[PDB]
């Protein structure tokens, strides 16, 4: 049948499926004539009547859980009509990173230490984010191909939302990449860059980590919690998240850099990215594919580069199961002097210099960068260190610091 499509109380249009299987959207004329409207994503630009390309359907496929896998428990677990994202949305569509809600203001369910361990290990029965088959209100779909699951903090109690009320933390489980993240995230913003704040949190003798979400604001007051539009790079350029690498069509630097032209903080977003790449390098981040960037689609369709996410080091995975220095390589690759530069163990200032150049992006700012990192790096490992708990794994900081400050070391070399 169909699926109404929400933004927050508002209501944006509807999400059909055909006779034919075509996933079709058409907009409510309410809604394009609000006067702040804004299309669910940029590949699904304002306007009139039924919307039937290929970026309806794959803008909601990228809503669902990466896996194939995962979605196999999800429509076993709800029954679902099919495997396709209507039939899996009409079941887990409540909630989604951004602001779609789907369905055909407050209120929750507080989790006893007991309750809390039983959400975050029920994958281990084949269920899909932790939605037990106990619950029948509690639905909700977060992208990627990490097992994870998402809950709604109040005060200091982790609570299940009920209906259309939304959740506050993305809450990823181990597959130790729940110590890794953590780690890395908290080196990102001792570097000044733009991420947000998680914790490792316990319940019984499981150990996830929570991540606070960017695409969630308490009014000031906090007595209301709305949800804010945002869509990743294959939701952007209407691609399904099966070629989010750009070795399989996936955009890359260029093509992002391009499109951050357009930002209503084109300047700053710009620079953001391509302090990000540098980073990822030196951390031997290997995943930054496109549906690991987004932007946030504010009033009037215009947008901006939401904070980075989903950060994991190769380093603490080299050598235990045979993979190499040699073997890790940036998702995205820098222009070399011939074709691409992709080898985390081959890639030196030059190469971002070169990039910088074709991309118009100012050679100044690209010296500021390496730089800053040049003589930061030292310091903000040795003061996530300190600041890291007594029982975090020592391996891990030991595989990532060792490797870092070897990368590191071609930077001070030169600045
Ligand atoms: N803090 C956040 N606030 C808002 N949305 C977020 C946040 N962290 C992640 N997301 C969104 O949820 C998705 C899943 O998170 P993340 O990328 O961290 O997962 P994974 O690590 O599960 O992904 P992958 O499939 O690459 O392994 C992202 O693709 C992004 O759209
Ligand atoms: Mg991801
Ligand atoms: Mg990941």
């Amino acid at each position: 049948p169909k699926l109404v499509t929400w933004m927050n109380n508002q209501r944006v249009g509807e999400l059909t499926k055909l006779a034919n299987g075509a996933h079709t959207f058409k907009y409510a004329p309410e809604w394009l004539a609000s006067r702040y409207a804004r299309p669910l994503s940029l590949s699904l630009p304002l306007q009139r009547g039924n919307i039937t390309s290929d970026a309806v359907f794959n803008f909601f496929d990228n809503l669902l859980p990466d896996s194939p896998i995962v979605r196999d428990r999800i429509v076993k677990r709800y029954h679902a009509k099919s495997r396709q994202p209507f039939d899996l949305l009409s079941e887990i569509g409540r909630d989604s990173v951004g602001a779609v809600t789907l369905i055909p203001i407050m209120a929750w369910e507080k989790l006893t230490e007991a309750r809390l361990e039983e959400v975050l290990t029920a994958y281990k029965a084949d269920i899909p984010l932790g939605m037990i088959r106990e619950e029948n209100d509690f639905r909700i779909s977060v992208a990627g191909a990490q097992e994870k699951t998402a809950l709604l903090r109040i005060g200091n109690d982790w609570c299940i939302p009920k209906g259309i009320t939304p959740t506050t933390h993305i809450i990823k489980l181990p597959i130790q990449s729940v110590d890794n993240e953590y780690y890395c995230l908290l080196l990102a913003k001792e570097l000044g860059l733009n991420v947000p704040d998680a914790e490792i949190i316990k319940a019984g003798n499981v150990r996830a980590l929570a991540v606070e979400r960017f695409d969630r604001r308490w009014n000031a007051e906090r007595t209301v919690l709305l949800r804010l539009p945002q869509e990743d790079m294959c939701q952007t350029f209407g691609l399904p998240s099966s070629v989010k690498y750009e070795s399989d069509g996936g955009p890359g630097i260029a093509r992002i850099m391009a499109f951050l032209m357009g930002s209503s903080e084109a300047l700053k977003d710009r620079y953001d990215f391509m302090k990000f790449q540098v980073f990822q390098w030196l951390i031997g981040a290997t995943q930054g594919h496109a549906k690991n960037f987004s932007v946030f689609i504010q009033a009037g369709g215009s947008y901006r580069l939401t904070p980075f996410y989903d950060i994991i080091s190769a380093f603490p995975v080299l050598g235990g199961t045979g993979i190499h220095i040699s073997d890790l390589k940036l998702a995205m690759g820098l222009n070399a002097s011939k074709g691409k530069k992709t080898a985390i163990d081959k890639i030196y200032p030059r190469h971002f210099l070169a990039t910088a150049k074709v991309l118009r992006f100012p050679e100044v700012q690209m010296h500021e960068i390496l730089s800053d990192f040049a003589r930061m790096i030292p310091a903000a490992l040795d003061n996530v260190k300190t600041s890291l708990p007594t029982d975090f794994p020592e391996n891990v900081v030991t595989a990532v610091e060792s490797n870092v400050l070897r990368l590191h070391g071609r930077l001070s070399r030169e600045y």
